[PDB]
């Protein structure tokens, strides 16, 4: 089943949208953010927009885009945090600790920027219903 992916930060859904673009919208009913998560390998996913067929992934920026075509830079490893939350880490760029996150304004937190313990890195997967 497809997820909602919350981000306690500021309260926002992971949005794709299909300008390759990727922010965070308060908006429940928007439907670029209903994703399908894909297990590649173990503890590794996919994110997917199941509007668009657009793939989560991170450049070597570490900034968060759109992709048609599933890739390297579209693997992370899922995490489960111990307050039930949790955490996405960008394989390519694991060793550099890079995060899936969102600022509080809703804008995406570049993946140098952010860190273990912020709470822009830690979102809570919502059914769509």
């Amino acid at each position: 089943k497809p997820k909602l992916l919350y981000c306690s930060n500021g309260g926002h859904f992971l949005r794709i949208l299909p300008d390759g673009t990727v922010d965070g919208t308060r908006d429940r009913s928007d439907q670029h953010i209903q994703l399908q998560l894909s297990a590649e390998s173990v503890g590794e996913v996919y994110i997917k927009s199941t509007e668009t067929g657009q793939y989560l992934a991170m450049d070597t920026d570490g900034l968060l885009y759109g992709s048609q075509t599933p890739n390297e830079e579209c693997l992370f490893l899922e995490r489960l945090e111990e307050n039930h939350y949790n955490t996405y880490i960008s394989k390519k760029h694991a060793e550099k600790n890079w995060f899936v996150g969102l600022k509080k304004n809703g804008s995406c937190k570049r993946g140098p920027r952010t860190h273990y313990g912020q709470k822009a890195i830690l979102f809570l997967p919502l059914p769509v219903s």
